[PDB]
């Protein structure tokens, strides 16, 4: 829950994650990355689902990390797809999606995927707007001048209805050579009508011009037991554009 | 190396992966999964890098499950990418993709993605052809009685040239409810004139019909040092038309 996530986290590349947990489903906090192209904290938002179910299984969560500090542009984003486990041995077990900017000639070779294991030991204008993807969702968001991005997602397909939070970042100073502009984003699927004890991110670049795209991956998680974690995860890609 | 990766490997659920390399890059054997709707051995078949480089990265390879044998038909495939890693401590580190045949409904809730490490201690009439992605590389595939996928790659993008060697597998026997049919296979980047030092597991469905589809995900390995591992797979997808 809300105390279990508040705090630091530490994964296998000896990399730290600084979290606090709010009562309405936020993820606000600070990452430091032990490997890449990294240097110093970078900030996070995310969601977590603040009403898992409680038959044992983990709480769902997501988080975003725009690799652009004061002193460091990496042009890339990654998004953590994860669920929080309680108790003695207390883990956050996730999957992550990196995607860096780049030309459409490279878009394919765009976005790395890997998994992170944490303990508690050891542009502007052209972003802000709604977008539709494949599916009939809708995504509505504003990007912030410091690389946020919050809004609201309604998904025309599964255990959804009505709009859910999204929180997410972006690159605010993408590379000027044509390359597509790093952002992810994370939504937990609670809002007042509907607990679907998961939480989906998506990992992408913004492409701008007269058919401007957000070509994403995205990982979602379901809250489970340990007996089924393995089967907690389904990866899938949406195309948004700017007409339905 | 083939002496390397030949026999007996498990993994943190339990799982028994038994695989013999060839010369020739190609890994056959059986896995045995200790989680999941499976019971008993199923085939694998996929490829590795017969020529990795000697800098000390590892090996990339991938291998494909359909789970189907004579006993279970869970109507999905998995795909494993990733590398070997020799030495007194020998390991494959892998990503899977595991793709369940679906309706169109359902298709974005049908690929799950993991990941695995192994220790050495504890439709065949639709699918066979010619397929082209948005990409423009042409996939080239004979699908057998048995679940077997044999053919060959040429990728549009990439360290790519020419053909390369893909295997896999298939569920000869999906359900009679328009579910898609579930499939992988692999290419390691080898031939006679270029090596990348890498290999591609795609998880997918093939749908039928006027216009039939090959829907995948892919994982993307690279061999790396154990430094640069966290950034040795990418992940995409290919959509494959007849067309």
């Amino acid at each position: 829950d809300q105390a279990g996530i508040t705090g630091t986290w530490y994964n296998q590349l000896g990399s730290t994650f600084i979290v606090t947990a709010g009562a309405d489903g936020a993820l606000t906090g600070t990452y430091e990355s032990a490997v890449g192209n990294a240097e110093s904290r970078y900030v996070l938002t995310g969601r977590y689902d603040s009403a898992p179910a409680t038959d044992g299984s983990g709480t769902a969560l997501g988080w975003t990390v725009a690799w652009k500090n004061n002193y460091r542009n990496a042009h890339s984003a990654t998004t953590w797809s994860g669920q929080y486990v309680g108790g003695a041995e207390a883990r956050i077990n996730t999957q992550w999606l990196l995607t860096s900017g780049t030309t459409e000639a490279n878009a394919w070779a765009s976005t790395l995927v890997g998994h992170d294991t944490f303990t508690k030991v050891k542009d502007q204008a052209g972003i802000t707007g709604t977008w539709y993807n494949q599916l009939g969702s809708t995504f509505i968001v504003t990007a912030g001048a410091d690389g946020a991005l919050t809004g609201t997602y309604v998904t025309a397909r599964g255990n959804a209805e009505s709009r859910y939070v999204l929180t997410g970042r972006y690159d605010s100073a993408p590379a000027t050579d044509g390359s597509g502009t790093a952002l992810g984003w994370t939504v937990a699927w609670k809002n007042n009508y509907r607990n679907a004890h998961s939480a989906t991110t998506w990992s992408g670049q913004y492409v701008g011009g007269a058919e401007a795209r957000i070509n994403t991956q995205w990982l979602l998680t379901s809250g489970t037991t340990e007996a089924n974690a393995w089967k907690s995860t389904l990866v899938g890609c949406d195309t948004f554009t700017k007409v339905k």
